[PDB]
């Protein structure tokens, strides 16, 4: 009944059933049985991106479909990875096998199956960069389907799986394409200190992990779901109006002229680091991250998010949108709405 070991936030709510699907047939059967009993179904990889708001009235299927296949093409390595494979382990694996291209995405928690959902990205790379396709099983029909990287409609922490393909499909495998001709992505932070000629994949790996382990909390220590909010994209004007008064605001100018702001900075500027509500708190090393500091109740996390969002809204008139999926009793609910 407890979901606590199934979500990195460490939230303790219960589910009617929790089932591990070692293969697709198991996931499908589990889904069929639950929906026949009129129950809702939630598929989880590592629950490192979900906030359970209360007891779940249905079945939670832990996707553990494992296996990796490497297909060689003259120009690149094609990996067909089971949805249940651990992402970080895959990254280390690929590097170990001399198939670089995933190092910037090192240490990101979760399963491979969940990687396309919010287009995992960090340190200059997003999964869309190395994603070839994503294979799913249409839960209600059993029909396996494949979406090319383009048909996935990848965006900043976004994909078709968060919209049109949500719930209808269960991701069972992800295909990655790693060019044989490696080219390091050294555009982000401390990575710019490295030399594109001398640098090795492993060196980028370590550089990335160093920045991560110095800023992000390990869920083993304090439960968390990473960045709690997305970095907001404001219009070029709001950015004009904001950067004048707050000149040192980290901002990332967008294609269409709009501008992304660093949410962690906005929160930090509100002196929110270390702020706690109940057992939840704003991480002192990276304010964008809310943590389960001491037996946090989900409501502690919701109210802390609300406070953070409000303070940042009053000060910068920039309204933060959660990146974490909020799971209500019958399924995902509107996070923003929940923390409004
Ligand atoms: C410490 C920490 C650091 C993080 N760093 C980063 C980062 O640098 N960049 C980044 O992008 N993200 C980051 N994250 C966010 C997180 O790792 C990603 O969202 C990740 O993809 C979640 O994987 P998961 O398997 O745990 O998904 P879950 O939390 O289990 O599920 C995510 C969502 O997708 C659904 N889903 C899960 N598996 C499947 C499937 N097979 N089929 C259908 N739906 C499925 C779930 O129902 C849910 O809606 C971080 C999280 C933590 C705790
Ligand atoms: C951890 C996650 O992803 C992380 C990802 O690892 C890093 C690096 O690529 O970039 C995002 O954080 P981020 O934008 O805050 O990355 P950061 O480099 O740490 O910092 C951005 C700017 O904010 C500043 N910053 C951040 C937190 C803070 O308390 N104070 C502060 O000033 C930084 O110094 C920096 O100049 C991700 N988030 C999103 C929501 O886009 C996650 O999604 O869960």
């Amino acid at each position: 009944h407890s979901l606590k070991p199934w979500n990195t936030f460490g939230i303790d709510h219960n589910a009617q059933h929790i089932v591990c699907a070692e293969d697709e047939q198991q996931l499908l059967n589990a889904w069929q049985y639950a929906t026949a009993e009129g129950q809702p179904v939630l598929i989880l990889g590592e629950g490192s991106n979900v906030l359970f708001l209360e007891d779940y009235r249905g079945t939670v299927i832990i996707n553990r479909i494992k296996g990796i296949e490497i297909h060689d093409e003259p120009d690149a390595w094609y990996l067909h990875v089971g949805a249940g494979e651990n992402w970080h382990r895959l990254v280390k694996y690929t590097l170990q096998e001399g198939m670089p291209g995933l190092e910037n995405l090192a240490l990101i928690p979760g399963c491979v199956g969940s990687s396309p959902i919010q287009n995992i990205g960090a340190y200059g790379v997003e999964l869309q960069r190395v994603c070839a396709y994503v294979d799913s099983v249409e839960l209600a029909t059993g029909k396996q389907v494949r979406l090319t990287a383009k048909e996935c409609r990848f965006g900043y922490r976004d994909s078709i799986f968060k919209h049109e393909y949500q719930d209808r499909f269960a991701i069972v495998a992800v295909g990655l394409r790693l060019p044989k001709e490696w080219q390091p992505v050294l555009t982000y932070g401390d990575l710019t200190r490295l030399d594109p000629t001398t640098v090795t994949p492993q060196q980028v790996f370590n550089a990335v992990c160093h920045m991560r382990t110095t800023k992000l909390p390990d869920p083993k220590v304090n439960g968390n779901a990473g960045s709690f909010f997305k970095n907001p994209v404001v219009s070029a004007e709001t950015a004009k109006a904001l950067l004048s008064q707050f000149p040192t605001a980290p901002n990332y100018p967008q294609a269409d002229g709009s501008v992304k702001l660093a949410a962690g900075w906005l929160i930090d500027q509100c002196q929110l680091k270390g702020m706690q509500i109940g057992g939840a708190a704003v991480h002192r090393q990276q304010a964008l991250v809310l943590i389960n500091e001491d037996n946090a109740k989900s409501e502690d996390v919701v109210q802390l998010a609300h406070h953070v969002r409000q303070k940042v809204g009053e000060k910068f008139n920039v309204w933060l949108e959660p990146e974490v999926r909020f799971i209500g009793a019958s399924g995902e609910v509107s996070a923003v709405e929940t923390i409004s």
